């Protein structure tokens, strides 16, 4: 049993998801279907990871139900500008093979190309014909929320953002609660990047626990209220990911984590929203 949160716009969402980001195109198929076997029912993918087609596949293998699953794609860099949103998102429903999407996501705010507010209006526009069921941003820092939200008056469901213990991006999720903005974590467990499962907070969180410590990460997480989806091939793995409802942290222990964020900036693992594209 994986539970669901609600969002701004009244759709539910499961709090823990399967992410196929760097799953290889030819290999998705085989690692959905089986995330699917584990109990997984929220997938995350996207058009540039290039694996919607598996995803589809992988899907309409499965028996389940269109309504028991949910389904994240999100909008490419380079479709940003005219009616190419439209275009992007029938193209994703075409590798999925499905009617709709459950949300849809704008990838990037590409802020230097100054067309991340046509985006969003786009994206509402895809949302009111019924191709996607939300709508929410990725990557967009607290000036670009404000400008899309006064330009169009429409709040996304969520924000799909870089998130673990050494880097929070507090700013982000603080405007996220008084906005009433979902936050996807992103890279949950640093990608490796990072002795994160080292970190004392952690360790002791996991050990008070009997669980491990990417476990007790995720935890953390989900406790913060976020929506999680980390990636991973090996099936130990999947079913250990899942098997963190069971349990939770004391407020102490949410504490020490959350302490493990420097408050520079420095603990970033990934791209700025400022850099890509
Ligand atoms: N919005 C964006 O720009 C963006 C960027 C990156 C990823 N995403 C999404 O977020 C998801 C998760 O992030 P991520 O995969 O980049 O990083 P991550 O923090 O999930 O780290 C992934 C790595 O952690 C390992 N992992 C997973 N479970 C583990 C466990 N129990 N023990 C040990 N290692 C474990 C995997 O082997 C994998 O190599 C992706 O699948 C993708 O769908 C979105």
């Amino acid at each position: 049993t994986v539970p669901s949160i609600v969002l701004n716009d009244g759709n539910s969402i499961p709090q823990l998801g399967y992410g196929v980001y760097k799953v290889p195109p030819a290999d998705t198929q085989r690692a959905v279907e089986e995330a699917l076997e584990v109990g997984y029912r929220h997938i995350d993918t996207a058009a540039i990871y290039g694996n919607e087609e598996g995803v589809g596949a992988a899907i309409a293998a499965s028996g389940i139900a269109r309504d028991d699953l949910f389904i994240t794609t999100k909008l490419w860099n380079d479709r940003h500008d005219g009616d190419e949103p439209a275009a992007a998102i029938a193209e994703s429903l075409a590798k999925l093979a499905l009617d709709q999407v459950d949300l849809y996501l704008v990838h990037w705010p590409t802020p230097a190309a100054d067309n991340y507010v046509h985006a969003w209006e786009k994206m509402i526009e895809l949302r009111a014909a019924g191709l996607t069921r939300s709508i929410g941003v990725s990557n967009h820092l607290v000036p670009h929320l404000e400008r899309i939200v006064a330009a169009t008056g429409v709040v996304p469901a969520v924000n799909q953002i870089e998130l673990h213990p050494a880097y929070q991006q507090r700013e982000i999720t603080d405007w996220a609660a008084a906005h009433d903005v979902k936050i996807e974590s992103w890279g949950p467990l640093g990608q490796g990047k990072y002795d994160l499962f080292g970190a004392e907070p952690v360790t002791a969180a996991a050990a008070a626990h009997g669980k491990t410590p990417a476990q007790a990460v995720l935890r953390w997480h989900l406790q913060k209220g976020f929506v999680v989806f980390p990636g991973s091939v090996r099936r130990e793995h999947l079913e250990e990911n899942l098997d963190v409802f069971d349990f939770d942290l004391t407020d102490t222990e949410i504490a020490a984590i959350d302490a493990m964020d420097p408050g520079d900036g420095s603990g970033r693992v990934s791209g700025h929203p400022d850099e890509v594209d």
